[PDB]
DNA sequence: GTAGACCTGGACG
DNA sequence: CGTCCAGTCTAC
């Protein structure tokens, strides 16, 4: 679950629970069966509700929800995927929530880890706060200024790991790729690039978040893979045209690139135990 | 900057 | 068996 895969998630939500009427919410295992999720009480004493609509922000999706007859009434269903958490229109393993829909319909969402979360309000205003939290989704954000990299003295890949100082939808996968393809040292600080370097890196993002958004099996969303290929896909960054038809890893969790040349797994970012793996091919990437 | 935790495996020896 | 590897928040 890293931007791409939740717009697209987000898509096929939108293609089968658009107005669709939400009759029940249950979570059957895993954290929320445990302990209810913030405003879920409140949620449930106020349906059945109309699906208006379901949106994302870089790895941020919601649902917007309302009463038919009080159109003034709207209700939010936030929800974050974590590192394994999957939607579905089949009850899958690992099936932590299961949504009820007028007509028998059904949506499921999976999470084997249950580092997922689900959040419900019926506060636009916290709503808003929580995207301004977000910096612009660098995949559907066309005119995004990175040049504010250069204020970080930071390695870019920990800049651009982050969700809020350049942009967000970014994740572990992603930037190695990215970096890769730029070919630029993951531990260069944002403040040491150059301008060329940067246009360059920009180019890259929307190659990368495109192609991977234009994919049909990249592995994180498998419960889903039937109906990725039976939708379209919005036309991101209109002017970029990547030549490969399926998104392929390069880099990431591979022992070398596809020259040959060495790749490394290191562990620049995190400490503790939050420390991630960085795949880079020192060959290619420099610091220049 | 450094450490841990949340929670459940898959892959490998 | 055991040992790594696999988005985000909290605390000294």
């Amino acid at each position: 679950p890293e931007g791409p895969e939740v717009a697209l998630t987000a898509d096929i939500l939108e293609k089968y629970f658009k107005g669709k009427t939400l009759e029940y919410i249950d979570f059957i295992s895993g954290r929320y069966s445990k302990s209810e999720p913030e405003g879920y009480d409140d949620f449930i004493a106020n349906l059945p509700l109309k699906v208006s609509n379901v949106d994302t922000k870089g790895k941020f999706l919601w649902f917007e929800l309302f009463d038919p007859n009080d159109k003034s009434n709207k209700w939010y269903i936030w929800n974050t995927f974590g590192l394994t958490g999957m939607w579905s229109l089949f009850e899958a393993k690992y099936t932590r929530a299961v949504l009820s829909f007028d007509n028998e319909l059904m949506a499921y969402f999976s999470d084997m880890r249950n580092f997922g979360t689900f959040k419900f309000s019926n506060s636009e205003k916290e709503l808003k706060r929580k995207l301004n939290e977000l910096g612009p989704d660098f995949l559907k954000n066309d005119d995004i200024d990175i040049s504010k990299i250069k204020k970080y003295k930071q390695p870019i890949v920990a800049l651009l790991m982050d969700q809020k100082k350049i942009g967000s939808g970014l994740g572990n996968y992603l930037v190695a790729e990215i970096l890769y393809r730029a070919k630029i040292d993951p531990h260069k600080l944002g403040s040491n690039l150059t301008d060329q370097e940067i246009e360059n890196l920009w180019y890259w993002i929307k190659y990368e978040t495109k192609l991977a958004y234009d994919s049909n099996h990249i592995g994180y969303m498998v419960n889903l893979e039937n109906e990725s290929s039976k939708i379209g896909r919005k036309n991101y960054h209109p002017n970029i045209h990547p030549t490969e038809k399926e998104f392929d890893f390069l880099v990431y969790r591979k022992k070398k690139d596809p020259n040959g040349n060495k790749v490394i797994a290191d562990k620049i970012i995190g400490s503790g135990k939050n420390k991630r793996t960085t795949y880079w091919a020192p060959a290619i990437q420099k610091l220049e």
